[PDB]
């Protein structure tokens, strides 16, 4: 079990505060690319949190999948997922989804890997703003979502999962991976306790 | 749960030599439930046992991970704040110890790592391309933590990972079968160990 | 004094080893204009790694661009960018960010952007030259005493052999170009001006 | 040209405040094995700064090259520089000088390539105590100490090269290395300097 062994304890909050949205694109957000399940309605909740942040001067970061135009950059992941590929800088699919558009100050995070972490400057972005403590909406909550939170984690970062702002193409998927998330990395509620608890 | 089909998730991994392998976190805490172990870790030990024998006479790169934190706690993580049990994986705790059944021998390399993954804040990464893997397969626990979480990153650092499903564990078989799914869907190859080992 | 450097044992060979890649880091037009980053013998070191460009071309080698990138904003403005301001005018689409026509990339050769010294640092570099299996490296580009030698560092640290092309590495200063050679060559790297590196 | 170019400009300080001092081990205390030059003079001075540290409350971490004993770890650092590999856990060589000795709650960073934070879980470690400006001392100037700093400024970090207590096996790499640290990458000053301001 995982009480009887001490997993999921409690993971205090803490200033100052910033919000990483994950691969939110419209790929994403289409059901026929990459997108379906509960992901639109995640998007929508976002919205709030977004406002929230900016009114609060917290740090904001985006992420985007986004390979060379050659697929010269084209790696084990997208062997895996074939369509990863496709989503090429100038190409809509990779493209933020309008919602959620970014405004200045606000880093934009490009990737070719699940995590928002790997091989991108993020982990050093928030260090040098003194972020303590990073808010996580986006997709999927079983691939760049988790993986952007265990590296949250690992790279110091107190990562404050909020529950209905990540979104998946699959209910179990995204239940079983918010459940290790709360047993293992993070602290996990819903944007709106998030928003209350941290001012 | 059918758009992993219709949108091209879960497509074959492809072998490729050089191989290696990654053990990962099977310690004496994680092999005794009354600490991190319990599920079917104890048999993904005893079959892992095959894959490293056949990993050793065909000259395969050999790595394995150890949780080590601190004795003075110096370096206490998120991690630990989370599941604060991992502070008690101390260098010279037997709890840390690399299970005797799968004890490295010379030329294996061991990570001491504070994270899930045996890639994050290590030498693992650099240490496999130095030797020119290309496919390096994964046996460990837990499923469901430090697997996957090295699993998504040897991904991610550009070698071809494949998970020895029958040499992998967890506490809870629910999780277990979980990140398998997703593993298999969209990270690795995922295969037994003698569909494996016939397949290198 | 130096005579240390010998007997401590600094400066051994770095025997090369295939596959072969090659590095040019920074050849942008910011660092070839001498009014804006360039100056010293950093226009002779670009043309001279055309040849070596065409030869990796030729003989298949896995090829890399470097090009230092901010965002158009400031977003991602640094510290590396407060102790040196003039970066942080590196713009996508600002010509004094664009390799130099002399260099142009090609299909399948990688561009990687960073805002950092290094072309390894938080961008994907190591994962794409492990995933292509690249055992030696072959850097060249500006500055010398900057980019080229953090990369060359990081390279080494990574698992690759890095091969310093000395006549294709350039500095606006030459004094610093001829330091961090020496530094390179006794501790980080195989050294060697062109003509050498692509004979073996 | 660095003049002409708007290199060297200044690196204001900024707190909280942390130190890093860089292989001030035995080995590197020894000027048979790989001191010499201005290392000694480095390790007294940095005495100096990591009691002020404990005093004040700062972070302080403290790196090591460690290899494993059966070489499996052997790089292409060790290659170059062979007697980097003798460095092993429990070779009194690769322990840090006794002058410097850890205190509980300052981490001991082990690493085998030059940087203190690469493959390691330096910037982690710093990122969670929202550490800004890290002070770092260290050997050598144009070795490890420069990987380090190059690295601190990478992550995020302030770096503050505290030009007394970094030491190198010779004064033209130290120097030379010195000179392109402060002119990209950090806040130069001796100890007294950044001790008052900090």
């Amino acid at each position: 079990s995982y009480e009887r062994q001490g997993f999921g304890a409690a993971l205090p909050l803490k200033a100052p505060y910033g919000l990483l949205i994950v691969d939110f694109v419209n790929g994403f957000a289409d059901p026929a690319q990459f997108g379906g399940g509960n992901i639109a309605a995640a998007i929508e909740t976002t919205r709030t949190v977004l406002a929230a942040a900016r009114e609060r001067g917290w740090a904001v970061a985006h992420s985007r999948i986004v390979y060379a135009d050659d697929d010269a950059d084209g790696n084990i992941f997208s062997i895996k997922v074939p369509g990863m590929l496709t989503l090429k800088e100038h190409a809509p699919a990779s493209a933020i989804v309008p919602q959620l558009a970014p405004q200045a100050g606000e880093y934009v995070v490009r990737k070719s890997t699940p995590s928002a972490f790997y091989g991108t400057m993020l982990a050093a972005w928030l260090a040098q703003r003194g972020v303590q403590t990073l808010l996580v909406a986006g997709a999927t909550t079983s691939g760049c979502v988790r993986a952007s939170v265990v590296d949250a984690m690992s790279a110091g970062f107190r990562p404050l999962v909020l529950s209905d702002c990540v979104g998946d193409r699959a209910l179990g998927p995204h239940e079983a991976n918010l459940f290790d998330m709360r047993q293992k990395y993070a602290a996990v509620m819903t944007h709106d306790e998030a928003l209350a608890k941290t001012k």
